RNA sequence: UUCACAUUGCCCAAGUCUU
RNA sequence: CAAUGUGAA
C-alpha cells in the first residue's frame, strides 16, 4: 500500500512526433557536498531577514571561516568543500543595520549517488540530494528578486504594465529541479502576476479614488472615499530606512488627528521640521493596531516588491489577460530568450558547486495516438472520427435519445426584455434541434410563466412537481447573473429533486443551431440518455471484465479564505460503454487534500454500479485529480487503503485489482512542436493525442504526458498522469489509450477534453456543490454536509451535467 | 446560466518579525 | 465554478 510500481515498458503506439520541452539538462559533478544546521535567533524573522542575516554573517566572519555557502532562508546551509567543524557547533553573534547563528554540521550530500539513482543502479531518488540541488540553485534568485512559490518576479526593466488601482503586472519565471530517465533538469516557465506599484502613498490614493491628481480636492475625504481607501490600503507595507505595515486609516485629517506625547501634522512640523502639503488627508495607522503611530500619507512609499493577493477587478483581469496572452510559438521564444538571458552558469553559486546548464530546450520525441470512433444511434447508428481532437453531431442522432414528453418553462428573465415571441422562437428552434438529435421533444410544454425573484422559485417548482404528473424537465430562463440560479439548483438538485436547465435571456432571444446542440447535449444526459459510447470493439482489453471507472477532486476554498470548507467528490461509471455516471459529494476540513470519507463514498458507487449493471467490478481504475508529488504518498496511503475499505466491508473476499491514478493539469511541463509543420491553429499548439513517456519522465516510475485535447488559445497544458497503483499491470500502451479513449466520453461536448470524462465530472460535481452552499458557508460540519446533499431522486442523475 | 480551450483563484510550495 | 479572453455546426 506504499511504493509505486515501475513503469512496465514504454509506450508503442502511434506515429511519431518531435517535441521541444522546457526542460533544461543539467550537467551535475560527481563529488560530495556537505549540510549543516542553522538556528538564528530570534527565529521569528521572515525568510528574506534570515538570508541577509547568513549574507552578513558569511561575508563578516570570512577569515578562518567560510573564506560561497547556499542557504534556504531556514535552517539549511550547503557548501561545495567542508568547513573547519567536525559536527562542533560553533556559536556566531551577527550584527545588521543583533542575532545569534549557531552552525551546526549534519550530514554529507553525495551527488555520486544522484547519478546512481537516475540510472539503474539505485531502486530510488534520494529527495535530500535534490533538495540540495534545489537550494543552490534557488540561492541568488531568492535575494535578487521576489520569490512567489517556485517562481521569481521582477519589474521588467523599460517597460511598465499599469493595471490602475495601484497596481501593475510584473513578469517571472517558475524554476524547478527534477529528474528524469535522462539527466537531471531545470523545467523553466515563464509567468506574470500583480504587484503594487512602489510609489508614493499619494499617488496611490490618486489611482485607488480616480483623482487625475490630487488638489482635485483640497476638502478631506468623504467617508465613502475614505473606507474605498482604507480597504485598498490595510495590510500593506510603506516605507518611510524604516519599514512598517498599515493596519488601519484615521477618520481625522493629518491637522486634526491627534496623539499623546499633539496634532499629526503639528508633531511633523515641531519634530521633523516639515510642513504638510495636504493637512487635510488622513494618516496612515501603522505596526501595532493598539498603539498611536500614525504617518501622513505624504512622507509615505508603498515598499516594492509585494504581491497583490486580493482578486483584481473586471478590468484589471482583462488588462492582464491582454498583456500575458500567447501562442505556443510565442510561449516557446520567450522561455527561450529567458534562458539564454538568464545565464544560470555565471551564478557564482552554481559554479561554486560545478554545475552546467543547458542553454536549449530538450528533444523528446512523442507518439500522437489515434482517437477511438465514437458511435452514435438511431437507425443510421453514425460513426463519428475525431480529427485534430474535434467531431460534430450533424445527421447523427443520440445512442439512447429520450423522449421529452411533459416539460414546463419558467422565464425569470423579465417580459419586456424575454418576450413570449422570443419564448415560442426559442422553442420551435430547439425543437428542430432536438429532433434531428434523436430527442423528439414532442410538444408545447405543459406550463410556461413569467416569474421575478428567488422567493418565487420554491412555490413554483412545488406547483410543478404537484400538478404534472411525468414532468420531465423545467426549463429555466435567467437575465444574466442572478441569485436565482444558485435556487433554482437548490430547490431542483436538493429540496424538491426535479432535472432543471438554466439557459442565459440571450441565448433565447438570440439561437444558433451549435448553442442548441450543446444544450441538447445536456438535456439528453440529465434525463437520463446515453449520448454516444465508444465504438465497442475499439476499446482497450480491459474492457472484457467488469470495470469501473472513478474520477475523484477535492477543490480548496480561494485565496485568503480562513474558514470555508473543501469539497470533495467521486463518480463512477455505471454502465459497460463507459457513458453514464453517478456522484457522490462531501464536505471536509479546510484546505485538507486527502478525502476523509473515500471509503462511504466509493461503497456507494459499487453498490450502485452493481445495481444498474447486475456485475461486480472485477478492476477498479481511479482517476485522482489535482494531487502533487510531494503530497503522492499521504494521499495513496489513506486513499488507496479506504477503496480496499469499501470493498471489504461490502463482502468476502471481493478483492478487485485496483489502478490508482494521479491526474495533474496544473504543472509546469510545456510540450512545442520542433517542426513548424505540425503546429495545428492559430494558437500552434501540439495536436490532440500527442503522448510522452521518455526522457523527461520519471527514472523508474509509471507517469506519462497525455496532451489529450486541441489547443484553442494559448499554450496547451499537457495532462500529466502518475500511477502510484497498480494491481492490474496494465501496459504502457494499454493505460495510455484508455486514458486518451476516456477523455472522449465526456457528455458535454464533441471533443476529446483535457482530462478523462470521469476526473472532468467529479469537479462538475464540487463546483455545484460549491453553488448549494453559496453564502452558506460538528453542529457547523452537519450543517454543511445537509446543503450539499442531493434529494432521493437526484441520487442516481446526472444532475451536475 | 450552450460548450471547450486559455490566464488567475485550490494540496505541496510560497507567505508571516518614535507617533 | 467565478472574473477575462479565444473560439465552435
Ligand atoms: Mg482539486
Ligand atoms: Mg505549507
Ligand atoms: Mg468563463
Amino acid at each position: 500500500a506504499f511504493k509505486p510500481p515501475p513503469r512496465p515498458d514504454f509506450g508503442t503506439s502511434g506515429r511519431t512526433i518531435k517535441l521541444q520541452a522546457n526542460f533544461f539538462e543539467m550537467d551535475i559533478p560527481k563529488i560530495d557536498i556537505y549540510h549543516y544546521e542553522l538556528d538564528i535567533k530570534p527565529e521569528k524573522c521572515p525568510r528574506r531577514v534570515n538570508r541577509e542575516i547568513v549574507e552578513h554573517m558569511v561575508q563578516h566572519f570570512k577569515t578562518q571561516i567560510f573564506g560561497k555557502p547556499v542557504f534556504d532562508g531556514r535552517k539549511n546551509l550547503y557548501t561545495a568543500m567542508p568547513l573547519p567543524i567536525g559536527r562542533d557547533k560553533v556559536e556566531l553573534e551577527v550584527t545588521l543595520p543583533i542575532f545569534k547563528v549557531s552552525i551546526k554540521w549534519v550530514s554529507c550530500v553525495s551527488l555520486q549517488a544522484l547519478h546512481d539513482a537516475l540510472s539503474g543502479r539505485l531502486p530510488s531518488v534520494p529527495f535530500e540530494t535534490i533538495q540540495a540541488l534545489d537550494v543552490v540553485m534557488r540561492h541568488l534568485p531568492s535575494m535578487r528578486y521576489t520569490p512567489v512559490g517556485r517562481s521569481f518576479f521582477t519589474a521588467s526593466e523599460g517597460c511598465s504594465n499599469p493595471l490602475g488601482g495601484g497596481r501593475e503586472v510584473w513578469f517571472g519565471f517558475h524554476q524547478s529541479v527534477r529528474p528524469s530517465l535522462w539527466k537531471m533538469m531545470l523545467n523553466i516557465d515563464v509567468s506574470a502576476t500583480a504587484f503594487y506599484k512602489a510609489q508614493p502613498v499619494i499617488e496611490f490614493v490618486c489611482e485607488v479614488l480616480d483623482f487625475k491628481s490630487i488638489e482635485e480636492q483640497q476638502k478631506p475625504l468623504t467617508d465613502s472615499q475614505r473606507v474605498k481607501f482604507t480597504k485598498e490600503i490595510k495590510g500593506l507595507k510603506v516605507e518611510i530606512k524604516r519599514k512598517y505595515r498599515v493596519c488601519n486609516v484615521t477618520r481625522r485629517p493629518a491637522s486634526h488627528q491627534t496623539f499623546p506625547l499633539c496634532t499629526v501634522a503639528q508633531y511633523f512640523k515641531d519634530r521633523h521640521k516639515l510642513v504638510l502639503r495636504y493637512p487635510h488627508l488622513p494618516c496612515l495607522q501603522v505596526g501595532q493596531e493598539q498603539k498611536h503611530t500614525y504617518l501622513p500619507l505624504e512622507v509615505c512609499n508603498i515598499v516594492a516588491g509585494q504581491r497583490c493577493i486580493k482578486k483584481l477587478t473586471d478590468n484589471q483581469t482583462s488588462t492582464m489577460i491582454r498583456a500575458t496572452a500567447r501562442s505556443a510559438p510565442d510561449r516557446q521564444e520567450e522561455i527561450s530568450k529567458l534562458m539564454r538571458s538568464a545565464d544560470f552558469n555565471t551564478d557564482p553559486y552554481v559554479r561554486e558547486f560545478g554545475i552546467m546548464v543547458k542553454d536549449e530546450m530538450t528533444d523528446v520525441t512523442g507518439r500522437v495516438l489515434q482517437p477511438p470512433s465514437i458511435l452514435y444511434g438511431g437507425r443510421n447508428k453514425a460513426i463519428a472520427t475525431p480529427v485534430q481532437g474535434v467531431w460534430d453531431m450533424r445527421n447523427k442522432q443520440f445512442h439512447t435519445g429520450i423522449e421529452i414528453k411533459v416539460w414546463a418553462i419558467a422565464c425569470f428573465a423579465p417580459q419586456r426584455q424575454c418576450t413570449e415571441v422570443h419564448l415560442k422562437s426559442f422553442t420551435e428552434q430547439l425543437r428542430k434541434i432536438s429532433r434531428d438529435a434523436g430527442m423528439p421533444i414532442q410538444g408545447q410544454p405543459c406550463f410556461c410563466k413569467y416569474a421575478q425573484g428567488a422567493d418565487s422559485v420554491e412555490p413554483m417548482f412545488r406547483h410543478l412537481k404537484n400538478t404534472y404528473a411525468g414532468l420531465q424537465l423545467v426549463v429555466v430562463i435567467l437575465p444574466g447573473k442572478t441569485p436565482v440560479y444558485a435556487e433554482v439548483k437548490r430547490v431542483g438538485d436538493t429540496v424538491l429533486g426535479m432535472a432543471t436547465q438554466c439557459v442565459q435571456m440571450k441565448n433565447v432571444q438570440r439561437t444558433t443551431p451549435q448553442t442548441l446542440s450543446n444544450l441538447c447535449l445536456k438535456i439528453n444526459v440529465k434525463l437520463g440518455g446515453v449520448n454516444n459510447i465508444l465504438l465497442p470493439q475499439g476499446r482497450p482489453p480491459v474492457f472484457q471484465q467488469p470495470v469501473i471507472f472513478l474520477g475523484a477532486d477535492v477543490t480548496h476554498p480561494p485565496a485568503g479564505d480562513g474558514k470555508k470548507p473543501s469539497i470533495a467528490a467521486v463518480v463512477g461509471s455505471m454502465d459497460a460503454h463507459p457513458n453514464r455516471y453517478c456522484a457522490t459529494v462531501r464536505v471536509q476540513q479546510h484546505r485538507q487534500e486527502i478525502i476523509q470519507d473515500l471509503a462511504a463514498m466509493v461503497r456507494e458507487l459499487l453498490i450502485q454500479f452493481y445495481k444498474s449493471t447486475r456485475f461486480k467490478p472485477t478492476r477498479i481504475i481511479f482517476y485522482r485529480d489535482g494531487v502533487s508529488e510531494g503530497q503522492f504518498q499521504q494521499v495513496l496511503h489513506h486513499e488507496l487503503l479506504a477503496i480496499r475499505e469499501a470493498c471489504i466491508k461490502l463482502e468476502k473476499d471481493y478483492q478487485p485489482g485496483i489502478t490508482f491514478i494521479v491526474v495533474q493539469k496544473r504543472h509546469h511541463t510545456r510540450l512545442f512542436c520542433t517542426d513548424k509543420n505540425e503546429r495545428v491553429g492559430k494558437s500552434g499548439n501540439i495536436p490532440a493525442g500527442t503522448t510522452v513517456d521518455t526522457k523527461i519522465t520519471h527514472p523508474t516510475e509509471f507517469d506519462f504526458y497525455l496532451c489529450s485535447h486541441a489547443g484553442i488559445q494559448g499554450t496547451s497544458r499537457p495532462s500529466h498522469y502518475h500511477v502510484l497503483w497498480d494491481d492490474n499491470r496494465f501496459s504502457s500502451d494499454e493505460l495510455q489509450i484508455l486514458t486518451y479513449q476516456l477523455c472522449h466520453t465526456y457528455v458535454r461536448c464533441t471533443r476529446s477534453v483535457s482530462i478523462p470524462a470521469p476526473a472532468y465530472y467529479a469537479h462538475l460535481v464540487a463546483f455545484r456543490a460549491r453553488y448549494h452552499l453559496v453564502d452558506k458557508e460538528g453542529r457547523d460540519h452537519q450543517a454543511l454536509a445537509k446543503a450539499v446533499q442531493v434529494h432521493q431522486d437526484t441520487l442516481r442523475t446526472m444532475y451536475f451535467a
